[PDB]
């Protein structure tokens, strides 16, 4: 007697942690003939001779590229954040046949990429101007603050 028989039962339900992946629109594929040997990434073709104004430092720099990049792009300070929505590659990878952006001073600058070395210093060609019509010179930066810039990538 007294003794009460107590029930220590305790009902406890497992959960799941279950995951879902992201996959969302697909992308539209371009026409032309152009034999590239690299593997382009996937981006446009705004190719034109140089409409800029003489004297900005973006005007040699759209020469040197060939003028395969759109002139709506304006300073050299948006010239990245266009060229993304223009559907260009822009990452900061130090690599040749490609612009490289400051942003600072003001309106930004920028200069054209002639070759980067295994060193990791990146010669980038820009105009003095002050001596002669092409008074260019081949800027050799440092990889450590070369790769401090946004570079636009030509593919």
């Amino acid at each position: 007697m007294k003794k009460l028989v107590t029930a220590t039962t305790l009902t406890a339900g497992i959960g799941a942690a279950i995951v879902g992946l992201d996959h969302g629109n697909e992308a539209d594929a371009a026409e032309q003939t152009q034999p590239t040997n690299q593997s382009t990434t996937q981006s446009t073709s705004g190719s034109s001779a140089n409409l800029y104004t003489a004297g900005q430092c973006t005007w040699y720099v759209y020469d040197k590229v060939g003028g395969n990049i759109g002139s709506t792009w304006g300073n050299a300070n948006n010239w990245a954040s266009a060229a993304s929505s223009a559907g260009y590659t822009v990452n900061n990878s130090p690599e040749a046949g490609s612009i490289l952006q400051s942003t600072a001073g003001g309106y930004g600058h920028v200069a054209y990429v002639e070759n980067v070395n295994s060193d990791g210093s990146v010669e980038v060609s820009e105009m003095n101007y002050n001596g002669g019509p092409f008074s260019v010179s081949e800027r050799t930066i440092s990889a450590g603050e070369a790769s401090s810039y946004n570079y636009i990538h030509l593919n």
